RNA sequence: GUGCUCGCUUCGGCAGCACAUAUACUAAAAUUGGAACGAUACAGAGAAGAUUAGCAUGGCCCCUGCGCAAGGAUGACA
């Protein structure tokens, strides 16, 4: 959802890969699930 | 149409007479076609040589070896 040169609030479909870098840090379902993997191996040192 | 004829003829009318003499792309309407360098989309270094590494050839000067041609000076008793 962009604006044109005159600011007309249009919707465009672009293909130039220049603002496409995904962030995906510390708050994603995929990243969170990958962190949850091997969580069973983290239950050894039970600090009571 | 206006006005007039000593006309027919009546004021209800008629016949003739003078003037009027040739506008308009004419158009209100009919329809189906072909259409940007305007936007968004892409690209965007939108002005450079379009290169530098060796060796061999070619020119000049020596040195050495071999060949060809023509030569110079010298050496050897029993």
């Amino acid at each position: 959802r962009t604006v044109n040169k005159h600011g007309d609030e249009i919707i465009t479909s672009t293909t130039s890969n220049y603002e496409t870098q995904t962030f995906s840090s510390k708050t994603e379902w995929r990243v969170r699930a990958i962190s949850a993997a091997n969580l069973h191996l983290r239950t050894n040192h039970i600090y009571v």
